[PDB]
């Protein structure tokens, strides 16, 4: 049995101490009410509860892990979702106007493009390549094709939708138009950016893939409060919760 | 095997001293001979003769509970059920010309706006939150999402239906017309009472949910002729039958 | 293996010292014929040999046990059906243009209204109620929701359609055209009546509910010659036969 | 593994001395055929050659058991089927016009009308019943109202077919035009006959029913040359071969 | 695993002493790869190479079995399919314009007609008997009624298919045009070899009946290069190959 | 666990020393981590790293085998897939035009016509045979009749299909444009190796088949660096690999 006290510092711990919205507090308060009532599980509250974070700090794991090879650290995470000293971070007004899939896509654009850590290393790699390739090897990267047939999804369906002309349309207007890019190379480079970021939505959105299991453990360990591993340098998903 | 004579015993106390009416009277001895004729089980004719005390009896327990957050007591409900001091009560003809459905709905507005217990918790938490969102918690909070889906009822559906433009239009000019509230803030705020009111009578005429099986119980406790708990300040209805 | 002189007496005693048609005396004729054979077992044969007995004998027994409460003895059972005393008794030209469900409305409007035994106790009891009520009362307190059910007939099917507007408006017809009373609540009352009279018939006919095993038990019973019972008082046959 | 020469030779003694026809010496030798080739039991070769006598030996033993109540001895069906001293039996040149249909209604209106040995029983029995209630309880008695569902066929169906008016109309005309009767009774009483007749066809040609079971056991009784009872008086079948 | 030097002489033998076709080459190949693959058993193998000897050797066993009682020796064998005196044999030019059921019907006719071993036979019985009689008692023989209903084909309609009017108008120009017949007992004779040599036909291209499992056997005796029984008055299929 | 360093060398060992493409090496990128995330097992991702390198080295493999009966050696694969002096091969720009199923095309067009080692064995046995029979020879002798069967695809749809009209029209097109044929005898023995090398290529690409089973272990074999076997006059896929 979880009392609304508990899920809302559980919540805060995981939005790394931003409290939570009235709108969201009525939904922590519902998940309270149905573990006293019997009707929910102690453990299914609290994985409801790590869910509501996902735009504000599974888009920080996700992207830098995919990106820089590596999740940032309690420090890191603080940085990007909520402190004192940065002015625009992910839960502030300069982000309150964007939804979850242009959040993953804004910190993808930024990392791979421009002063980037992995801008370098993006390049290199995904330099000749086309777009259906592109989305083709980064669904199997994060999601998996296996993992996704057994699931109950199709496949072949989903990556012809990611890869539709009516994206591709519309993830280029958006480079063009934000971006400071105007060169047919390095808007190509941040299409492919904004593509992979849309996966990892879809992936953190639906819960399928070694990302989204892997990016949950870590919104669990620093659920308590402190973080298991918080290493310096940043925590290794895959390594740190296999 | 029930004797007619005991099942009307049962409803009287569970409706607080009340007569039956002469067509409940015929059900209540249809659900005798039934007993007799090997037909029903005497569990299942006790539930049946005390699912119909839902209008004038469940109301009274369903919205002090959500709202005040306690239950009222033994005397509580003899007040506002069936009184010799209270001129106008649940069984009376002040309240004879209302529905099931709209008796749910007037406690709900006059405790949670005006001189009610709970309206300055009301108003406190249920601000800056949206006609939808107040749905989606509320019957989280009352039915439950797992459990409506394991019964076999469409959470979705069932949302989308509850939180419908002609359910608010509705409900909008029945505040509007009937409560004396004309400002946009308390008027919003009535129409959220009577939202979550249509929920809880929702609940209570399925049966699905922690809040029907708990006022099931009490109803239960109190067919005998004396609540067990019976406390002074009120009985909190999670607690006392988990 | 029942011979057909076997099964003659059987129905005899079951019609109360009628011997039975030509076009019955075939029909009894084939069961014998089939339990020689090995096509009929000689339990079956003898229920549906009693089954040839609804219109005549189960008629008597169940609207009296309904309406007065108990069943007629032996000696008021031979005089309803068989008797030389009375000139006009069930199976003699008087009831010879009636039908099986005419026959039952025939006794429910006798007993219920004007001199019968239960009259005073039907108008008390049955005053102030609807026609829909009536029905659905009636029913549960005959066939019963639950049993019905497990059966395989659709309960809510069966009540509308024998509370249907056509309905009411041939049975009014038959009893303004026919019974002695012209005010608004004696036809009011006798229509209840009528209505009680078909779900009997509707009972009998496909055998579904306490009353239907009841009254075939009875019929059991004096099948052999002597009733085993046979109260001067009359049968109430919920308790004689469990 | 049978040969064609014992085939024919258990064919002759079912058939009462008649030798085999060109055509169906074709379908016995079939039959032999298939028992050495590992293709057919020799039960169910038996069982199928002596299938073949349907329209020269079982229509003899069917109707005298129904009308008269005793089928015929060994000499008696022998006189019936194939006797030398008999001009007009049921294989020689005067039958030679009629199919296993026609056949079984000359029996049976030869027996129920005139000079019938069972004329007088069938005249006091079927006087005063329908044409729908001669149907439905011959049809009980020959087939059996239980055993026929069982195998599958609608009862419902079938009865209502075998009552239908063109059957009516077919059959009054062959009373009338063939049989030398003209008042209303006698020809009234010839077309029971004929509907009693064409029951015995259909159950004889499925195979359902006690009769048809009961008549079979007799030819196979017959197959080896001397009847077991061959009593000088007749031959109950339920009761020889039960 | 079977070899391809293997296979071609087990055809061969089998054909007695014809080489293979350069098309037949080919699918003996086949095999022989697909056990060396694991992807056949060497019994199947085996089976299929024998398969493709049924209008060459198959025709010869099986119209002499039907029509002349026994099968051919292997010196009878050798001179109808494959011989050096034999000018005119079923693997020469003679019959290389001919295909498989024209083969089969052609035994047939030469067989039951003019001067064939059977011809005698054949008249005797198969006089006075109707088309559709001579189809359905040689279906019966050859496959059998049983066995083709418990491998799924409908005898039903193979029988009507194998009786149609244009099959009946087809073979009777076939035998007017190609027979030196033109009496109508000799054309009427003719024909029914022709429908029973289409019955044989249909009977070994599908593989059921006891014909085309008895004289498999036989093919498969024949295919080492001596038969085992190798009678020389010819070889009884049913007792040889129970 | 694979890492993407592992991937890479196994690919270029089965390329025999051709590096990756940057497109190809994402596809291995996102192969090593679904087996870190736990979404691939080690086998299950070898296979797949190994199913990449269909068009440029199983085509080597297959080709030899069904035509000149074995399989290339190391040296042999070195010197037809990726080596210094073989200014053309089947990974250089003079094959980059062609897709999978024209470099099947191409070199059984090139082995069976001209100066192929196969060229006089594949003219002696493929002389007289129609299209559609050779393509149901090559089917059953490469993919095979029962096992296509056994996976579900249909055999004759699928032999239907290659032998289309559609098919042979662009077929024989394609030789006599490209090959320096003009003679019929020697355009039709070039149109059967088209029809076989495409028989090939959907063997390879669906992986049903003996040949394409046994061609993925010698790819397997090689994946390691250095062949088990290496035989120098040719490996037979066959019997090293049962
Ligand atoms: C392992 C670990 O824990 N590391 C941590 C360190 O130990 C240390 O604690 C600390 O570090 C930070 C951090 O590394 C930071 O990384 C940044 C960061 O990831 C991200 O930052 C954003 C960037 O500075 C910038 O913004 C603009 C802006 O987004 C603009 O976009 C427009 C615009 O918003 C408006 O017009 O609306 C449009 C719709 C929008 N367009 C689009 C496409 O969205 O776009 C331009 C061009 O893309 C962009 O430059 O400002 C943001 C406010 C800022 N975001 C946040 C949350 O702060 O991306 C940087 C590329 C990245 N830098 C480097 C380097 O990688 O870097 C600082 C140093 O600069 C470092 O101290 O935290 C570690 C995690
Ligand atoms: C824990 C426990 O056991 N506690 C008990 C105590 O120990 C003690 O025994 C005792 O207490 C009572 C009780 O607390 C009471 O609570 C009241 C009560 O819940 C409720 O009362 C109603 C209210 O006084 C009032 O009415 C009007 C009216 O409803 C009107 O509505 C119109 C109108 O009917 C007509 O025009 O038709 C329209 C369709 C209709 N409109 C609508 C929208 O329906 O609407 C106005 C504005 O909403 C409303 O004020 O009169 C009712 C007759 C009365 N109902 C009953 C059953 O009596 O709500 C009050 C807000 C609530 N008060 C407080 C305070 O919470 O309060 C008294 C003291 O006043 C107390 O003694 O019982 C405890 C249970
Ligand atoms: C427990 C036990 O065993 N008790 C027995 C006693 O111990 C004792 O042995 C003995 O008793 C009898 C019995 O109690 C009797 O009960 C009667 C009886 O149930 C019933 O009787 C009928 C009534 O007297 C009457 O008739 C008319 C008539 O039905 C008429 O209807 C018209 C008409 O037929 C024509 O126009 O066609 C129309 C279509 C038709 N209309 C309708 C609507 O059908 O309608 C009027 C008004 O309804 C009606 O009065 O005459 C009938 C012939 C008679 N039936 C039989 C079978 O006899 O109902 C009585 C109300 C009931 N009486 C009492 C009192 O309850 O009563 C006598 C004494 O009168 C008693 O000796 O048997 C016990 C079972
Ligand atoms: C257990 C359960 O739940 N059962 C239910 C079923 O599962 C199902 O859902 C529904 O099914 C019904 C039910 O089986 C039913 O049966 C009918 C019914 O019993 C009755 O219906 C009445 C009838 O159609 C009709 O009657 C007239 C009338 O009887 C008339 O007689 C006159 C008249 O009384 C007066 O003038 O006096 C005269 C002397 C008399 N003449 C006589 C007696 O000769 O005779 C005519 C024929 O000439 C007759 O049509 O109209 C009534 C309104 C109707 N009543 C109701 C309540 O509907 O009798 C039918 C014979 C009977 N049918 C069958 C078949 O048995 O049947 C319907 C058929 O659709 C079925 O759907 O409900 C169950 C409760
Ligand atoms: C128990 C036992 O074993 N008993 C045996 C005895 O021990 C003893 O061995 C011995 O007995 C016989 C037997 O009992 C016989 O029984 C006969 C017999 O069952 C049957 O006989 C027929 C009858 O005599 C008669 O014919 C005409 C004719 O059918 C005519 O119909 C016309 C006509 O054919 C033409 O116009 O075509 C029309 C389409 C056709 N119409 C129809 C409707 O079909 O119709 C008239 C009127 O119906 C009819 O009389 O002649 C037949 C040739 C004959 N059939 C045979 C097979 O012989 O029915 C008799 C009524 C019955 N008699 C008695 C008595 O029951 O009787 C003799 C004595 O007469 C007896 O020796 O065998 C016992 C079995
Ligand atoms: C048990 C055993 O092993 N026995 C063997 C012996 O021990 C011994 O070793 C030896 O015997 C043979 C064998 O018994 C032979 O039997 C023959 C044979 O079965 C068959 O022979 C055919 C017949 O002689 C004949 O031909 C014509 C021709 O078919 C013609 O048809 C025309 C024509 O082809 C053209 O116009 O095209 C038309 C489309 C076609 N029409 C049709 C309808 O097809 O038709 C006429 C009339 O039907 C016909 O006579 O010539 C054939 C070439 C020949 N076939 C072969 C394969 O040789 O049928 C004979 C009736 C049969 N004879 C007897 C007797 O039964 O007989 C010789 C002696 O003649 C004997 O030595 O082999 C035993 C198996
Ligand atoms: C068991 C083992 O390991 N053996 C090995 C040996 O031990 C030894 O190590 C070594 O041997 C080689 C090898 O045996 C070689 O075999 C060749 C080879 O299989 C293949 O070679 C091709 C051929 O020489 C040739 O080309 C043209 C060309 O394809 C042309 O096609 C046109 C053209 O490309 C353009 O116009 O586009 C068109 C679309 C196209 N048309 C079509 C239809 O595709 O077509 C003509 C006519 O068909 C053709 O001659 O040149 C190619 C570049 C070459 N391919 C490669 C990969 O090198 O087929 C030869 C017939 C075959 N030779 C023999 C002999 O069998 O032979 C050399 C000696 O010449 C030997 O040293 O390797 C062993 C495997
Ligand atoms: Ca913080
Ligand atoms: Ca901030
Ligand atoms: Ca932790
Ligand atoms: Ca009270
Ligand atoms: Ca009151
Ligand atoms: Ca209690
Ligand atoms: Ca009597
Ligand atoms: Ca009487
Ligand atoms: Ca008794
Ligand atoms: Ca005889
Ligand atoms: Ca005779
Ligand atoms: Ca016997
Ligand atoms: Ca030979
Ligand atoms: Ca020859
Ligand atoms: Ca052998
Ligand atoms: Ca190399
Ligand atoms: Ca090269
Ligand atoms: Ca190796």
């Amino acid at each position: 049995a979880y009392t609304t006290a508990q899920l809302v510092t559980a919540y805060t711990n995981a939005n790394l101490g931003k409290a939570p919205d009235a709108a969201t507090t009525l939904t922590l308060d519902a998940y309270a009410t149905q573990t006293q009532t019997g009707g929910l599980s102690d453990a299914a509250a609290l994985t409801n509860t790590l869910k509501l974070v996902n735009s504000t700090t599974a888009v920080a794991i996700q992207t830098y892990q995919f990106f820089t090879g590596v999740a940032p650290s309690a420090a890191g995470l603080d940085f990007l979702v909520d402190s004192t000293t940065n002015t625009n971070d992910l839960n502030d007004a300069y982000y309150s106007k964007f939804a979850q899939e242009n959040r993953f896509i804004n910190f993808s654009i930024n990392l791979a493009t421009g002063a980037g850590a992995g801008a370098t290393a993006f390049a290199a790699a995904y330099t000749g390549v086309s777009y259906a390739q592109t989305v083709a090897t980064a669904y199997d990267k994060i999601i998996g094709n296996a993992v996704a047939t057994a699931a109950g999804v199709d496949v072949a369906a989903a990556v012809a939708f990611l890869s539709r002309q009516a994206n591709i349309d519309y993830l280029t207007a958006f480079v063009r138009a934000n971006t400071p890019f105007t060169a047919a190379a390095d808007i190509d480079l941040a299409v492919k950016a904004a593509l992979i970021g849309t996966i990892l939505n879809a992936a953190t959105v639906s819960g399928i893939g070694g990302y989204a299991t892997a990016t949950a453990a870590m919104i669990n360990d620093l659920s308590d409060g402190a973080l298991s591993t918080d290493n310096a340098a940043g925590v290794n998903l895959f390594t740190a919760y296999p």
